């Protein structure tokens, strides 16, 4: 089985990055609504195809994205922006809905989680 790839960065000394109050809200509000939220922790670190046993999941996957790696990438100040978030967040839905069947249980928990993802966003402040 194949090994893991590395997980996508959190922090880069040569990209720059600043403060906004739409990121601030970002990590307030939204990722602090879908990080405790029950359906959460399927999507709150990388998938591990090692131990899950998806020897496939990498060879069909090929830009990761998860909800850790996000939490770290707004409270270690990575991004310039909030569009990059939201990105960020749109590939983690993505790759689920690509990745397995239209009625398994990930599916439905990844869709309750984005429908909340999208009430938030559609709230960001301005600015
Ligand atoms: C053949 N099957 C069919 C459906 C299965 C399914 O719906 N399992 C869920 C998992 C969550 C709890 C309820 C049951 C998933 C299999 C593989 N799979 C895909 C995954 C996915 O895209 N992500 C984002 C995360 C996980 C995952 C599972 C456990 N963790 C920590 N992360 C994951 N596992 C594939």
């Amino acid at each position: 089985g194949s090994m893991n790839p590395p997980p996508p960065e959190t922090s880069n000394p040569n990209k720059p990055k600043r403060q906004t109050n739409q990121l601030q809200y970002l990590l307030r509000v939204v990722l602090k609504t879908l990080w405790k939220h029950q359906f959460a922790w399927p999507f709150q670190q990388p998938v591990d195809a090692v131990k899950l046993n998806l020897p496939d999941y990498y060879k069909i996957i090929k830009t990761p994205m998860d909800m850790g790696t996000i939490k770290k990438r707004l409270e270690n100040n990575y991004y310039w922006n909030a569009q990059e978030c939201i990105q960020d967040f749109n590939t983690m839905f993505t790759n689920c809905y690509i990745y397995n069947k239209p009625g398994d249980d990930i599916v439905l928990m990844a869709e309750a989680l984005e429908k909340l993802f999208l009430q938030k966003i559609n709230e960001l402040p301005t600015e």
